[PDB]
């Protein structure tokens, strides 16, 4: 009867797999009961979008939105514009969104939306009347307390702009509905920078837990991909925290620092202004002195071409990290790989490294963190920009940061205790935080459910 | 290319699309391919997940599905159905359907549908009364009297409207012609269960009216009849009321034949009714010695070569009842007018048979087939009366319903009549093709109303 | 003294106080004085920004408006205009009028009115259906099938009623009659073309049972009309309907009167209307052979004097179209019946010379001239069954239709003749004052509503 | 077409010569097109109010609701009853509101609305049965995230109690849909304080700038007029900080200290009592000892009978300083002036200064703040009524004034700044805070609108 859904039904299996491959459902049986009901979303809206290009003709996508779970908070995910998209991948990356977002410990549930509209080619007039088109219809569904919607692939503070001008006008209030958006209308402070400092302070956890203190981020080679404000920020914070940052990439090859020790943030700060004006991050090297510094290769990515590294942070695309690129890792020393991208990282190389987690005792280890945990920075802030819509204020870059910060170290631990309950390692076995983590999100949201009643 | 592969629907848009470019619209009107690409896609899709409980206590889980696929001529307007096989796929393929299909009546009604798969079989009263409470405490939310107007379906018949018209009430608070298909003490219309078959007569009558320009009734007619259940006896009972000769009935494994020179008598068909209640066959008549004469049961037997001579042919008893072989046998009977109270009753080698015969011999000496689209429309013509009567705060007279149903069954007729005459124009004294006819009105009079309201331009 | 000039406004408003004071109204009923205070200002004014794109791909700005102005006999009920004079001012005094034209027709229908000062002129349809777009995103949330139902009128017809019906249904999800003027498959009214003309021949049909206590039909009478456009000519049809004979039409630069002893026919003015399409004139007419005959051409002309011995008078064409001239040729002619299809179409000395003539003549051998504010009320009567039907889930038959209007017209006139013989009562065997009634009855309805419901004490 | 609406007329073209005057059109031409539609009301709202007096009579009034912009946050303004009242001096009102929420830096709109409804002479229960009859319209258009009403001319605590009333009951909700409220029922503390207050605090850094640091409030000579909340708080608050107030005022004449150098708070706080009860300024002198310290001239307004100070805050009414008092105030050394009252200073005397500050370098020039950036400070406490309703809290005094402090010293920053981008001064002239501020409110709110695509 019910239709296939290949990337979503991947991401149900391979959640389930790791609740068998623990003892939860040892202390907790009836849990089985709630993954029965977890996984069919409360609501899903699919509604025509109409709306005219620039030459003046008729034009039709489809709209999508996820409502996948409601039980910790209001809907909370997503909107991506990409022609690739359908219910299918919008309910795996809604399912994600549950638990990352319980793992961040704020009350928001998880959904995600989007259209098959295909930004490229399309200049802002379209896109302008496309947001209109699409939150037209949307507008019904969603609202500061029942599902507040974001920004994703497709989608930027642009679109951000232009959907919530469409909300208001429609709804007549000003509520923060949409969150990614503008300085002077309910933006947040941090939320450019707060995925990439995100992951980096998961890691400073990571790296304090497995070393028992015997090491920060100080003098450690940590491996970047991506010049996104992901990888910027991400890579800044390596330098504040006393750490060297060998690589950056863009989509048409990589940047390996092989004169000097590590980028400068001047250097960061130059790569910066190469991606807003088009430009690329070729352009740096051939210039000021950069020719010595840094070795260009297009095509490639980082992962094998940095020599001996410590800690690997994606940041760039999905699936960026492979089988070979986590053995190559491996191999060159690696210990500490968390993903600032989203799902950066690729099956076969979880598997790999949590292989090798099993196998090498203590620090000698290679330890991985899932996106659920580790790349929550961003969906943390987009928390704190709906309570500071809310508050009716604008905190300080301190503020935010600050709170990001209490709500990273706490994911960290989450994930650290439960896996020692319900996946307990041998002896000196680093634990498991793609379990650890997995368990938590279930269990927080799947006990409130329980609480509610949304099943028994 | 990204779009899911829906097999049900797209074997419906394909069908649709061949029938318009055929005909002569897309060259007198280009432009009408921007509304099919448009229409095509839903207004709106909910589904939503549905927790219950069993009479053991347990959670359980199924899924359920409104789609609201168009509101040009009216609100939703569609059915309920909960079967296993539910999806959204063959929901928007009945969805799709149902816009072409209420507009022909000339109500101003959409087109939607929805339900779980949820499986009615083998669950006690409480646990349907658990589901349909469970179901439209979400659909609540998303229909209405000027929104959306539920029905039943397979899996959803007066019973489940009750529970569900009960938990409406309850949660929205008012009291609203949010479904048809109710009780006749809480809004229901009378002539519901006579809609179908009453309907299917009366598009004949008009077909008769038409072809021999008003010089014909149905008096004197000998109609054969296929099937024994709601529609069949309906059908029989109009034909009767309007002085016809009801000469044929059928079952699974069996048909029956009159006497000959004679008709069935209301009797005779309220002793059918009372047999398939009872669960009980057609045979069961001719033991009885007082239809043992009168009537021959032939097992095995469909009607159409068994009757004699016949003018009216009316297949209501299920899919594919009608050969090819059975279409020339009733031609040759002098066979001229054949409607389906089944949906496609007869096989594409009868159609064409029909058609070929239409175009071949003019005017009334032409055999001339109706479908299942346009003549058994009856049923939705009541729903839209039932929502009618609920907004007038009223509860019309039997008379009253069976008039107005008459009256919808010609706008039916007329919408495939003149759209065959405008887009399939047929040579010089040759009957319009009711086929074509009706399977692009619905179309037209939608694709304008959406280009009226500024759906497509 | 703070209140800003509006004079149209209150160029209405002194001249209903006029009518009121000089009639007997304030001496029986002194406290209708506190009504006309409280009536006189707008229950609710929305004015909100219009931003909407052009072809070029530009931001553009008007302003859009919506008086709503009384709701004691029923929802705000009014038009949209789009023409670039447009200002609040002028919005107040079209809907201070349709507040006492409304309630003449006895419908429960309030007064209000609409639109902006975008204008038309030279925009392309994508123009005017993105700027309709763009209007009716803010009015939806003020309007609605119980609350207030827009409808047409300068810059805003057919074209643009399906535009804005389309934007609400998307931004409200409701099929419901919030608006009139709309197509005929998705809720419209049939007699909606030919409702004003119809009206104004069922107005003075009216009129002459009365003067001749019932004695007379139109049946024979010879009828002067003016003009040659809707009401003009679903006039003359209405007419001849009746058994009248129609002995005149008239254009801008000429007018047309027939061979004596005789009447248009169906097709002739079947004729007229393919003129004005295609932009024609009425002289193309007597250009042909088969009208070149049975007709005469006046060029700069108006048909009052040319005529000959004539019973009614229908001036439909524009305002100001009656001199006291040529109310006196009619006069002296055995003119008996004169109503507007135009506004104003008489002008003050014409309306004194019929009301002279009737103060000092006895009875139906009295000319009796009604406004257009009466006589002119179908297009209204019309909405209102258009309204009716929507909700009612129906298309009444076009039979069903005119009969209702019929029914209306009679409201209307029996509404400003009991006022008349109140608050204006004559002398003993004169015909009551249709001008006075009508301009009278309206407010007298109205004021006494909103003291049934507390709006004054 | 439109009709003639002289006072909001007056205000646009007032407006937008400040920006041809400036470099903001060449840097950004597109803005043209945003003052082109800021500038037409998003709704506005006008409706019958009938309402009954104590002898029984039906009466009746016109209400309006000007809701002019929302891109920066819900509707926010005040309602006036007075019997001057219409839509022109409505969107006048309105239309300022705008910018001077916008330079807040909170997030609220502008509008404003009303009625002709004239409280002069009607006793307490016609105002309760008017303002109940007013809001029993309005309710439906406003809201806690739509539109946030306040107190102006014609209502007051007062007006605002049965306004808040009508709305709850009819609203069936306690939220904050109007500020200005009493302390039981979700007022905020610093309210009475609030624009007084934000004047002073609003010059203490003009001062800072023009003296390079050199001077203060402290040892100043500074007039004010009035003695409502606003010129009580201005005084008291310029005490503190260590200045000399010479100078109160009533509508019957001012009151000018000549024995002593200040008022002191007590005979601030003696003139308060004078307010509440009747009274008035003058019966304070006649009485103990202070017929010696103070001269009373009846009739007449302090400007020019306060011999040489240093900085003037008009805190009495509109248009209570004129371009002689402007002439008269230079030639006395001032050096200073804002207004603690809406609009106090005239055009005229606008333009005396901006030319005064044109000619004269450095710390020799008199310096005006416009209203939309010195008298914010009690639309700022308006502001953060809202916030502490929507926290569900009462913040204490020192709170509410830090914020206020903080929220104060960014405007002054931010008109100044500005005006050095694109009304760039001469070799040390001041910088124009009327430009730097108008500016600073068209661009963030036209910024927004783009952002949100109300114009393109
Ligand atoms: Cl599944
Ligand atoms: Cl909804
Ligand atoms: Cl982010
Ligand atoms: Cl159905
Ligand atoms: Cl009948
Ligand atoms: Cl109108
Ligand atoms: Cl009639
Ligand atoms: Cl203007
Ligand atoms: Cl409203
Ligand atoms: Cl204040």
């Amino acid at each position: 009867n019910l239709p296939v859904e290949p990337e979503f039904e991947q991401a149900y299996k391979e959640l389930a797999s790791t609740l068998e491959n623990s003892t939860l459902f040892q202390k907790n049986p009836e849990y089985r009961k709630a993954l029965a009901v977890v996984s069919v979303p409360e609501r899903v809206i699919q509604f025509r979008v109409v709306w005219e290009n620039d030459k003046g003709e008729v034009q039709v996508n489809r709209g999508f939105r996820v409502q996948f779970n409601s039980a910790l908070g209001p809907y909370k995910g997503g909107l991506r514009f990409h022609p690739s998209v359908n219910l299918s991948i919008l309910k795996f990356l809604g399912f994600e969104q549950i638990f990352k977002n319980a793992l961040t410990g704020l009350n928001m549930g998880g959904g995600k939306g989007g259209s098959d509209f295909d930004p490229k080619g399309k200049s802002d007039s379209e896109i302008r009347r496309f947001c209109v088109a699409f939150m037209t219809e949307l507008c019904r569904h969603i609202g500061a307390d029942t599902d507040v919607p974001a920004g994703d692939i497709g989608v930027t503070g642009r679109e951000i702009g232009y959907l919530f001008g469409q909300y208001r006008k429609l709804r007549n209030s000003w509520e923060g509905v949409l969150t990614g958006k503008g300085g002077s209308w309910g933006g947040s402070l941090i939320r450019p920078e707060a995925t990439g400092y995100g992951v980096v302070y998961y890691v400073e956890h990571m790296i304090a837990h497995a070393t028992n203190g015997a090491e920060s981020f100080a003098g450690k080679r940590v491996a970047i991909s991506g010049s996104g404000n992901v990888a910027q920020y991400a890579a800044l914070k390596v330098i504040e925290l006393g750490g060297r940052v060998v690589s950056l990439s863009d989509s048409q090859g990589s940047l390996i620092v092989k004169d000097k020790d590590s980028f400068t943030p001047a250097e960061i700060d130059a790569i910066a202004a190469l991606k807003v004006d088009r430009k690329q991050i070729a352009e740096l090297v051939t210039d000021a002195a950069f020719a010595d510094k840094f070795t260009y290769l297009p095509g490639q990515r980082p992962w094998v071409h940095v020599g001996a590294v410590d800690v690997a942070l994606p940041s760039a695309t999905q699936n960026e990290v492979s089988g070979e690129e986590a053995q190559a890792l491996i191999a060159a020393g690696c210990k500490f790989i968390a993903e600032g991208s989203n799902m950066g990282c690729t099956q076969a190389a979880i598997d790999a490294f949590e292989a090798h987690r099993e196998a090498n005792k203590g620090a000698a280890a290679i330890w991985y963190a899932p996106g659920k945990a580790a790349n929550a920075g961003g969906v943390a802030v987009s928390g704190l920009e709906m309570a500071q819509n809310s508050a009716r204020l604008s905190w300080t870059a301190e503020e935010v940061d600050a709170r990001l910060k209490d709500i990273m170290k706490s994911c960290f631990q989450n994930g650290l205790d439960t896996a020692k309950e319900y996946a307990t390692p041998a002896d000196g076995i680093l634990p498991s935080l793609v379990t650890g983590s997995n368990i938590a999100g279930f269990t927080k949201v799947a006990a409130a459910m329980k609480d509610q009643g949304d099943w028994w």
